């Protein structure tokens, strides 16, 4: 549960790769950004 605000985890379409998208940066990754 732990993470960073603004970011959030969501699944593929027809795949399951975690992702980390931000709503505020609009940016997006996949590492746990732990920085």
């Amino acid at each position: 549960s732990k993470l960073p605000p603004g970011w959030e985890k969501r699944m593929s379409r027809n795949s399951g790769r975690v992702y980390y998208f931000n709503h505020i940066t609009n940016a997006s990754q996949f590492e746990r950004p732990s920085g």
